[PDB]
């Protein structure tokens, strides 16, 4: 039952309130709609994959709490491995606290929480597994130290790296860039990574060569409806790879749909080119922006045109 | 075992998030810490009275939910009868979401959910408990028309109605009023029922005798550090209640402990003058905003003087 795909990352708890408008600072409002959503960069990347039908294990800590006991029911309803879900007294699951407007603005605060406190020991536990995995995926929603040495681990047992540096800071530590056989992330992540402005693909292919240049072998910008641009050191001429053209139901965690997609072509399919890779990657992405509400947007392989899962 | 405090209102699962400043719109920001607490107007005015010894019961309706189940724990770990407390599949448990920074300034968002589906099947079901109890009290934060109805039933059963319209609608029904023998709000409350400013104790006479005359028996408006403002149709002349001048850690709930508090003692003390039982509201409502935290403030029997429990007028 061995896993392919290894993601060292985020479990969320998503808590969303619909308003006619946003409060002001000491405001008591009234919301029409209250929901829970299951969240985070990481577990939203592990239940992509295994939906398209990746064998996934999914490294991260919870709380010792009625969210976590959930999130932990959710990852195995979408047959995901927790060997290496943990949970700790020490901190509540990580939460999102969003308050959405009818015109889609919103006000969010995030308590990463009980996901701070997957350390280093807790990886070491996980060594074999990794060790026999295709690809590792890592974002930025955990502790650095942490994300540092699973791609490290992962590198020195020659799996393939997916690094999505979600949420990005400017100052990033320059070994996420030489751990990372793959650089993934959106317009806004590329200007705060590289202080360039991206406004179409041309923009989006000069901030790709600047994270070619601190050492990534292969970086990907998405571009929402645009699809993505992609260049590598083997073919630093930046590639446009555009998309579905649909109507978007709700573009909530597309990201991360395109990141699991991805990570299972790299496992699962490593004979077919990157550019076809991408087109793939790119029209998952779109089928979850046609529907409501992250996780539950995500697509299975049963309900997917056969072509995808060919050559 | 029979309940002499009923209140048929709210319950909310407080989700609260504490961080270094509110954020800005379309701003994510991290916060330091979330936890879970227990909250909602009815829930809140049950806690108070609960802890002062009255035996009480919630009549309320929350999600059959993890949220929901944790709020009938809540209730029974503070004595709280739950005999009346539904739930429902179709509606979640109601929530407030709170961000709060650290100089405690807040933003918060409601989302009613199961409240607004507490029923007239449902307090029909609630018709015993209600009819056998000394005190019914409700708030404007289940349906207005479930409120109107447990008042109407209370009135029916010759049960003293006490009524909170929190939070205030300009144009209540006129029956919210005259079914109200204890129609108790606050500045801002009293504000939006009258169209009038509420500051100073003066301006509180004037805004309490607009809404006696809608055909409450009583009108008291809490004016905070002030203490209240109290008249009735046997004696309009408006009298001014002054509270414990006290420290304030944290006010928050504090109108809540006050309704609470009034409940126990008009199911209690009903010898009491209402002066009598404003002046000792006013006490425990002034503990309760000497600790943080809304129903985790609100003080027990046990901690409070004797003098607050004396059945005769106390000097
Ligand atoms: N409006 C839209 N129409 C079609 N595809 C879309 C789309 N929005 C997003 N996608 C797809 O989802 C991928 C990732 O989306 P984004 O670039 O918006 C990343 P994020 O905004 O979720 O962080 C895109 O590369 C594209 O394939
Ligand atoms: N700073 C303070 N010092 C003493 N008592 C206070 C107080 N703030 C509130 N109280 C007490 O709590 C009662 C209800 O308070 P409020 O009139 O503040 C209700 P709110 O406007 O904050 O909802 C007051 O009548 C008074 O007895
Ligand atoms: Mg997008
Ligand atoms: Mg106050
Ligand atoms: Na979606
Ligand atoms: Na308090």
């Amino acid at each position: 039952e061995v896993a392919a795909v290894v993601v060292v990352g985020s479990c969320m708890t998503d808590l969303v309130s619909l308003t006619s408008r946003l409060p002001k600072t000491g405001e008591t409002i009234h919301g029409h709609k209250f929901f829970i959503g299951f969240g985070g960069k990481g577990a939203n990347q592990c239940v992509q994959a295994a939906r398209l039908g990746a064998m996934t294990s999914m490294v991260c800590k919870v709380g010792k709490d009625s969210f976590g006991n959930d999130y932990i029911e959710n990852l195995k309803q979408n047959d995901i491995s927790t060997e290496f879900t943990y949970q700790t007294k020490d901190a509540a699951t990580g939460t999102a606290s969003i308050i959405v407007n009818n015109e889609g603005q919103n006000i969010i605060v995030i308590v990463a929480g009980a996901n701070l406190l997957l350390n280093t020991e807790d990886l070491r536990a996980a060594a074999n597994v990794i060790s026999r995995a295709k690809v590792m995926v890592c974002q930025l929603e955990i502790t650095p130290a942490t994300s540092l040495e699973a791609l490290t681990m992962a590198r020195r047992s020659g799996v393939k790296t997916l690094f999505n540096p979600a949420p990005a800071i400017a100052d990033l530590d320059p070994q996420f860039y030489t751990l990372s056989d793959v650089f993934c992330c959106n317009e806004s992540e590329a200007e705060i990574l590289t202080g360039l402005t991206v406004g179409s693909a041309a923009d989006a292919g000069e901030a790709a060569l600047v994270l070619l240049k601190r050492g990534c072998q292969v970086v990907i910008i998405t571009l929402g409806a645009e699809g993505c641009v992609v260049l590598s050191q083997t073919e630093p001429e930046p590639k446009h790879i555009p998309t579905e053209k649909v109507k978007a139901v709700d573009t909530t965690g597309a990201g991360d749909s395109f990141v699991g997609a991805l990570a299972f072509y790299l496992a699962y399919y490593p004979n077919l080119s990157l550019e076809d890779m991408l087109n793939r990657s790119n029209f998952i992405a779109a089928v979850s922006v046609q529907a409501a509400g992250t996780q539950s947007s995500y697509p299975y392989k049963k309900d997917l045109p056969l072509t995808l899962f060919l050559e």
